[PDB]
């Protein structure tokens, strides 16, 4: 326990699982939403995939 | 063309073509036939295989 000669500043990362608030006003952002596609895809006897 | 000290014993199985009767009684087998489908496997540029 003899002190040397020169100091340390021990730096570390700490990894914090936060939890954010989101605010975003009345009309902030304007949406063009279109009617979506539908193609099929896996022509299966069993079960059809569209 | 002298005896050597053993015997054997030689094993083949011999196949043969039988031509076979089968009888099965009257409902014996019950049956649900689905409809039959269509599905395009190897849809070649030369040639679509269904």
């Amino acid at each position: 326990k003899i002190h040397p000669g020169v100091a340390m500043t021990v730096v570390r990362t700490d990894e914090i699982l936060s939890e954010n608030i989101l605010f975003s006003s009345r009309a902030s952002t304007s949406m063009f939403i279109g009617t979506p596609n539908v193609s099929r895809r896996e022509a299966r006897v069993d079960a059809v995939t569209f």
